[PDB]
C-alpha cells in the first residue's frame, strides 16, 4: 500500500523552555528511495526563540531505502501505521521528549506530533540559536520487547565550529504484528534546504538508507 510517491501532512504541538508553539507541514517523498521534503510553517508562537534544528528529526522511517533482504518494520506496518517515542538528551542537560502517531489514507501519510523540551541554558546554543546543522548520522536499530528500537549519537554543528552532542533513543511501535528484522543500521542525512528570516517557513530534506 506504500506507493512510490507518498504525500505527507503533519501538525506539531509543543513547548520548549516554556514557549508554546504549533507547526504544520506538508510535503512529498519517495519511500523506497529513502528521500522526502517538507514545507513547514509556524502557525502559533512565531518567532520561535530557539534553534529550529532541535525540531527537525521529529518532522518517519517509512522513508528509508531498505535492502530487499532486511525486513522493513515500517512499510510493513501500513496501512494501519505506527507510532514512535523519542528521548533526546543534550550534552548541557537540555532534554526533549517527542512522540508521533503516523497513519495513512491513500497516497498520504498523516503525522500527529508532540514535542516538549526544557532545561536549555538561556545562553547556550539552542536558546541563542547558534546551531548550523545536524551531522549525517548512523542509527543502530535493534529489536527489544517485541518492538523496534533505535539509538543514534547526534551532533549539531555550531557557529564558530564546535559540536553540540545529543543522544537519541527511539521506540518504534507498529500497530499490528509485523515481521521483525535483525539488528541493522540506518544512515541519515537531514538538511534545511531553505528558510525565511526567523524560520517561520522551512524546507526540510532527509535521505535515509538501511544497511
Amino acid at each position: 500500500v506504500i506507493k512510490p510517491e507518498m504525500k505527507i501532512k503533519l501538525r506539531m504541538e509543543g513547548a520548549v523552555n516554556g514557549h508554546k508553539f504549533v507547526i504544520e507541514g506538508e510535503g512529498i517523498g519517495k519511500p523506497y528511495e529513502g528521500t522526502q521534503t517538507l514545507d513547514l510553517t509556524v502557525e502559533e508562537g512565531a518567532p520561535l526563540p530557539f534553534s529550529y534544528d532541535i525540531l527537525t528529526p521529529a518532522f518517519n522511517r517509512a522513508f528509508t531505502k531498505y535492502p530487499e533482504d532486511i525486513p522493513d518494520y515500517f512499510k510493513q506496518a501500513f496501512p494501519e501505521g505506527y507510532s514512535w517515542e523519542r528521548s533526546m538528551t543534550y550534552e548541557d542537560q537540555g532534554i526533549c521528549i517527542a512522540t508521533s502517531d503516523i497513519t495513512m489514507e491513500g497516497d498520504c501519510f498523516f503525522y500527529e506530533i508532540r514535542f516538549d523540551g526544557t532545561n536549555f541554558p538561556p545562553n547556550g546554543p539552542v536558546m541563542q540559536k547558534k546551531t548550523l546543522k545536524w551531522e549525517p548520522s548512523t542509527e543502530k536499530m535493534y529489536v527489544e520487547d517485541g518492538v523496534l528500537k533505535g539509538d543514534v549519537e547526534m551532533a549539531l554543528l555550531l557557529e564558530g565550529g564546535g559540536h553540540y552532542r545529543c543522544d537519541f533513543k527511539t521506540t518504534y511501535k507498529a500497530k499490528k504484528d509485523v515481521r521483525l528484522p535483525d539488528a541493522h543500521e540506518v544512515d541519515h542525512r537531514i538538511e534545511i534546504l531553505s528558510h525565511d528570516k526567523d524560520y517561520n517557513k522551512v524546507r526540510l530534506y532527509e535521505h535515509a538508507e538501511a544497511r
